[PDB]
């Protein structure tokens, strides 16, 4: 059963509207349906205290994609990638 | 080098037998002969304080198989995927 | 968007010049102009308290394959894998 692992780092320190983005992401994730989330906290990290955060989804690939519009309107740095997956039920 | 990545993601809370499921989960990997495994733990998740764990295992898929064929009769929710990889000697 | 993902599997009591060996990955990972870098701590694992190390690289094909040329010279047990991934902008 296919799906797509959609990957995101960011900062601890980036806001959206005041806020910790990272719970804001989260908190879209829930609010659209996706099946889950994970997310870690790094140890050290660099782009291009302010720890990564990572964000683990694991969906069908409409619903990463729909995540993916939502992400669009927001301006961080850091990495968004996807790759295949083979979910095991 | 092919091989195959195993990601497995419980909660902490989780049990097999009273005693901690990723504890057990680890142990059946060492048991098998699997090459290894490495242990996350989240920050914060959901599916469908109970912190996420997560398992990661890079193995030939016969034997990330065989500890499917393990992970079968046990019942916890989470998420299993594979994934290929390429292994650099 | 095509790249690859570099994953190393490292223990945090090795040591390259008596030095954490994974503070030296991640310091030529920058001196060699990688995109970025993000390091977590695992709480368990085993191969074949001294917890694992990991790094992951999300970069052109080149450059991992320019650092995969550099963790050659290196000494040290863990798993190097790559895989690849689709970085969205
Ligand atoms: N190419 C990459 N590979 C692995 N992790 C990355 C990569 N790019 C960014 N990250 C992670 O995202 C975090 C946030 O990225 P970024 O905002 O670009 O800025 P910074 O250099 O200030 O940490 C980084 O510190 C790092 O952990
Ligand atoms: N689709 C998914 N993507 C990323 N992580 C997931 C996904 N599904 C489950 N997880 C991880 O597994 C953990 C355990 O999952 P789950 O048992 O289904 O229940 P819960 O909602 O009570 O945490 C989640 O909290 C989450 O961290
Ligand atoms: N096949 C593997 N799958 C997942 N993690 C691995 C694998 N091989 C090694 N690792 C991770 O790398 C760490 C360092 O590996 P290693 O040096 O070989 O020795 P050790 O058994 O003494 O921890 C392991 O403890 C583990 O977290």
């Amino acid at each position: 059963h296919h799906m797509k692992l959609l990957k995101i780092y960011l900062g601890e320190k980036d806001k959206h509207s005041g806020k910790p983005l990272f719970e804001y992401l989260v908190k879209r994730a829930y609010e659209l349906g996706m099946k889950g989330v994970t997310v870690y906290r790094g140890i050290m990290g660099f782009g291009h205290p302010d720890l990564p955060i990572v964000l683990e989804i694991v969906d069908e690939e409409e619903r990463i994609n729909l995540f993916l519009k939502e992400i669009d309107n927001i301006d961080f740095d850091g990495l968004v990638f996807t790759a295949d997956v083979n979910v095991v039920k």
